[PDB]
């Protein structure tokens, strides 16, 4: 019963949202989350679950009820296929931390190993990177010291190769039948709660809990947090890369997708805020261990978790296991978001080539093998430099303007008054003027103008202390448009491959392909006002 926490948390909540959060104070990071989760999560949540349950079809084959906006499915599949590239490294890393995490003498703790620089220091006996815990995450695991930027990246490391070569094997033998255990899609909350638990009770962490609920505005007046926060509502809860439609391919009819929207975003927002709270727990108990300030205490990279959450472990009695049963949900909650994510693709490949149905295995195994010969780039010496820019580029203002295009092409080419009749087909009730005003009006407005501010407003990409040669932005900003761009190209291809006049170009481009015998009787919808000022 209710299999839905198990789908309302993944690799985003507990890894992504702690370093977007700290990476922009505390709760001033947490009002624009929830904000978006109102107006523009939520909304399209629903809509993406309404539209694959009814539709029956994966992210590209879903638009059939507006062809000029396949490209759109096509662009949410390229931005699921760059996520993987690096969302498999974060599994290698749990992986690795896994095997490390099996001594009675945690690596993490002390600092007379061997991937330690002559310029350790211990709390027990700072710049945040000379840390047992940060020095066992870069040189111990990443092995970054051994790499002068993302120019110089070196080979693919030898232990994080196995480990990256273990989490793909998996992830194939996973996906290459099945068209898809309660205890991994629960024990994310326990150890959640345990780690509230005893962060809340550790030393020196009410000054983290004061950061965390402490909301400046003068970094609202800036447009970083806004971004970062729609970026990260899409990453959370999926809609921008087919695996919403794609699930919603095999719900039911009668499926109420209204529910699982409210329910999913709802565990969403307070499982952000209880994972924000436990990390602003461990950072307070942080800066007072180490004796700084929590505000350059830890990394606002993508290894804010692996030097965190170690650090918690490395407190609690029983260090082992609960290191042990921290890393082991970790794994299984990343192997169970990157195969939603590789079926979204497979999916999406699959309705829409009957070549590849058919081929199951051969082709879940050229999108396994292809994402891990490119996930070799994030596993080098600098391949948190790779990690970072595919994290910034990869879902950034690109799955923004994907899911703007989505909600364009549902609300005014398709139709939201028809959008909700087939709402009320499936379920029995129409969504609501709410619900029609965030989908057709509110949601677009505000997508856009993210969008527009994401273009207009756009730092330089950096590291800790190291910032990317200019080259590294253009190619960074290559990668956003590789699948920005497939929406126009679409619709320029769609365009002239349609044999007509201009109307009925048009037309066809506009009108489902279920309904293409109308256009001969000139009978189109969207032709006419009625269409337009519907809300
Ligand atoms: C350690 O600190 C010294 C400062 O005297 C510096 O010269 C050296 O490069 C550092 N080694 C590292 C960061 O590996
Ligand atoms: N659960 C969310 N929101 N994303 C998971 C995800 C997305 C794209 C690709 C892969 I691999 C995994």
């Amino acid at each position: 019963l209710l299999s839905v926490v198990g789908f309302a948390v993944d690799l985003a909540n507990v890894w992504r949202f702690p370093y977007l959060c700290y990476k922009n104070g505390g709760g001033a990071f947490l009002i624009p989350y929830t904000l978006f989760l109102i107006i523009a999560g939520m909304p399209l949540f629903y809509m993406e679950l309404a539209l694959g349950q009814y539709n029956r079809e994966g992210a590209a084959t879903v638009w059939k009820i507006c062809p000029f906006f396949k490209g759109v499915g096509y662009a949410v599949i390229l931005i699921a296929l760059y996520v993987g590239f690096y969302y498999n490294v974060i599994i290698a890393w749990s992986l690795y931390y896994l095997f490390s995490s099996f001594t009675l003498n945690l690596p993490w703790t002390d600092c007379g190993h061997t991937w330690n620089s002559p310029n350790c220091t211990d709390p027990k006996l700072s710049k945040y990177k000379f840390t047992p815990a940060a020095e066992f995450y870069e040189r111990g695991v990443l092995h970054l010291h051994e790499s002068s930027g993302i120019h110089d990246i070196g080979l693919p490391q030898w232990q994080l190769l196995l480990c990256l070569m273990v989490v793909v094997i998996v992830l194939y033998f996973s996906l290459w039948k099945g068209v898809k255990v309660w205890i991994t899609a629960t024990l994310p909350y326990f150890v959640l709660f345990v780690l509230l638990v005893h962060g809340v009770t550790l030393p020196g962490a009410s000054n983290g809990i004061n950061a965390y609920l402490h909301i400046d505005f003068y970094r609202l007046k800036e447009a970083t947090v806004w971004i970062d926060a729609a970026t990260q509502i899409f990453f959370s809860l999926g809609a921008g890369f087919g695996v919403l439609i794609a699930f919603a391919s095999y719900n039911k009819f009668d499926n109420n997708c209204y529910r699982d929207a409210l329910l999913t975003s709802s565990i969403n927002c307070i499982t952000s805020f209880v994972s924000g709270f436990a990390i602003f727990s461990i950072l307070g108990y942080m800066a007072h261990e180490h004796k700084v300030n929590i505000e350059d205490v830890a990394t606002e990279g993508a290894g804010l978790v692996f030097i965190l959450y170690p650090e918690a472990i490395s407190t609690l009695s029983g260090s082992t296991f609960w290191a042990v049963v921290f890393f082991v949900m970790l794994l299984a909650l990343g192997l169970d978001s990157s195969m939603g994510g590789m079926e979204a693709v497979i999916t999406g490949l699959a309705d829409d080539f009957q070549v590849l149905k058919r081929h199951r295995k051969l082709f879940t195994f050229g999108v396994t093998f292809s994402t891990f010969l490119l996930a070799l780039f994030c596993i080098t010496k600098g391949g948190i430099y790779v990690l970072t820019l595919l994290d910034t580029f990869a879902a950034g203002t690109s799955i923004l303007f994907a899911v703007l295009m989505e909600a364009i092409g549902v609300s005014w080419f398709y139709g939201v008054d028809r959008f909700s009749n087939d709402i009320q087909q499936m379920m029995g009730f129409r969504p609501g003027l709410y619900w029609r005003l965030c989908w057709k009006f509110v949601s677009p407005a505000f997508l856009l103008f993210v969008v527009v501010v994401s273009i207009i407003n756009f730092k330089p990409l950096t590291y800790d202390d190291y910032i990317f040669p200019p080259w590294a932005n253009w190619v960074g900003w290559g990668i956003a448009l590789s699948s920005m761009v497939l929406v126009p190209i679409y619709v320029i291809y769609k365009f002239l491959s349609t044999q007509g006049s201009l109307w009925e170009r048009l037309a066809y481009g506009i009108t489902p392909e279920n309904e293409h015998h109308l256009v001969a009787q000139r009978d189109i919808r969207q032709f006419q006002l009625q269409h337009w000022l519907a809300i």
